[PDB]
């Protein structure tokens, strides 16, 4: 069902469509990486968007953590930007998606809620700091959810809190946001971290660098979402300081740490 591709459309394709680098990556039971796309099995879907966007070869951050989050281990990434991060993360958790379904869970409640007032339960959730970034994981996210039944949908600050609710409530399997707007979205009841299996933090220094830290505490511990080890999450920042290693300490069970270059 989810896995099988919906039908083309021309219109949306048009819409929608440096390496050897030594790797480190400690952990226990650490999955081994690979060389091309075609190493693991990430379904028609996947495959069929990987064509359409050009990708030949993963990037080497692509080549170690694309394998880890299959393997639904939790992992910190310390990867310069640039170096193909999203896709790294996104082609994994929405094949995963694809292939496990919504579930009878989130399926058996798609009519929820009143005219005007529905709740969204992502089964994804990415983190960006940015509204720029955020847009950016966005745009790669439809890219590879197109011929699926995943819709993607992104929130933000510095715009109208009203046409992204109205967004929201056609769905969302998948969300990226902001800390501040998600938050605003979680106590106007838009929003329910109740499903997500999914957790992504991209450039978590830079958003502790701008103290996202209490908001972002307050989305992952101080609420409905489910905790480390029932959930898979991934953490990317550039640097490594000690703030950002409690982060994960608190975040992640067992987990792997890879550093592509530093
Ligand atoms: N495996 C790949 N092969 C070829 N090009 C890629 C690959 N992955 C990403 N890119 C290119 O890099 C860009 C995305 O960079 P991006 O992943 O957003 O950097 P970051 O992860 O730090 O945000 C895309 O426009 C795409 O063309």
């Amino acid at each position: 069902d989810w896995s099988k591709p919906l039908p083309p459309s021309e219109r949306l394709e048009q819409e929608l469509f440096y390496d050897d680098i030594p790797v480190e990556a400690t952990g226990n039971n650490c999955p081994p990486h690979i060389e091309s796309f075609s190493d693991v099995e990430m379904g028609e879907i996947i495959m069929g968007n990987i064509e359409l966007t050009r990708y030949t070869r993963p990037t080497p951050v692509q080549k170690h953590a694309i394998p880890i989050i299959k393997e639904k281990r939790d992992l910190m990434a310390c990867a310069q930007t640039g170096s193909g991060k999203t896709a790294a993360f996104l082609l994994p958790i929405l094949s995963q998606i694809y292939s496990d379904g919504p579930g009878e869970a989130l399926r058996a409640m798609k009519e929820n809620g009143r005219y005007g007032r529905r709740k969204q339960y992502p089964i994804s959730l990415v983190l960006a700091p940015t509204r720029e970034l955020a847009v950016q994981i966005y745009e790669e996210a439809r890219k590879f959810s197109y011929r699926s039944r995943v819709r993607p949908c992104v929130v933000y600050g510095g715009a109208d809190i009203g046409q992204q609710i109205r967004d929201l409530e056609r769905g969302c399997h998948l969300l990226v946001a902001t800390p501040g707007r998600l938050v605003d979205m979680m106590e106007r009841g838009k929003i329910g971290l109740d499903f997500c299996k999914y957790l992504v933090l991209d450039e978590a220094d830079r958003m502790l660098d701008m103290g996202f830290e209490p908001q972002i505490r307050r989305i992952v511990e101080q609420d409905t979402m489910p905790p480390k080890g029932v959930r898979h999450t991934m953490m990317f920042s550039a640097t490594f300081p000690k703030e950002i290693q409690m982060l994960a300490r608190d975040f992640l069970d067992e987990y792997i740490f890879l550093a592509v270059g530093r």
